[PDB]
């Protein structure tokens, strides 16, 4: 995408949990299951406030636990997240340090999710005892998302995504290059 940006509709991604998703890089947050995700697909930098991402609904499927590589299951449910918050490369090398040289992580995918605690996502999601899940995800549309938008933190704050087609398109658009 623009920017160098890696945004794709469907796509391999590992899953973490956080919390204290009430100030994200979007510039709102929302009541329901909302993720952060990683700068490369985010598409800005810390600073730079929101990138295309911002908005968009997305549909998580975890299916192994990297850290207990003998777990068969059972996972969680499948649940569907609005995108509002930013997992930067400098913060989280690990999980969020994909680059346009390295596309990425440690475990070797090229997205990362990370499910606020807040809002109730990673107890839907994340069985007890594996905080750290791969699998897939898919954009969908956010009428398959349950909850309401908060109020602009700072002007230029964004969540149009939850509107647009999916990618490839552009709702609040890309801030910048992507990290290298
Ligand atoms: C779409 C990006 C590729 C990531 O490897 C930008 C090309 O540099």
């Amino acid at each position: 995408a623009t920017g160098g940006y890696v945004q794709q509709a469907t796509g391999q991604a590992s899953f973490t949990m956080y919390s204290g998703c009430g100030s994200p890089a979007c510039g709102k947050a929302a009541s329901g299951f909302t993720a952060a995700i990683n700068q490369l697909a985010f598409g800005s930098a810390p600073g730079l406030g929101a990138g295309d991402a911002c908005g968009r609904c997305f549909a998580l499927t975890g299916n192994h636990d990297p850290y207990s590589p003998n777990y068969t299951g059972p996972f969680g449910q499948t649940i569907v997240v609005k995108v509002t918050d930013l997992c930067p490369v400098q913060g989280d090398q690990e999980f969020c340090g994909q680059t346009t040289s390295n596309p990425t992580n440690q475990h070797g995918m090229p997205f990362h999710f990370d499910i606020c605690e807040d809002t109730g996502g990673s107890a839907k999601f994340f069985p007890s005892g594996h905080g750290a899940l791969t699998g897939t995800f898919t954009e969908v549309s956010c009428s398959q998302w349950s909850g309401s938008d908060g109020g602009q933190l700072w002007n230029g704050a964004c969540l149009s995504g939850e509107t647009a087609p999916n990618w490839p398109s552009t709702a609040c658009g890309n801030k910048g290059t992507a990290p290298s």
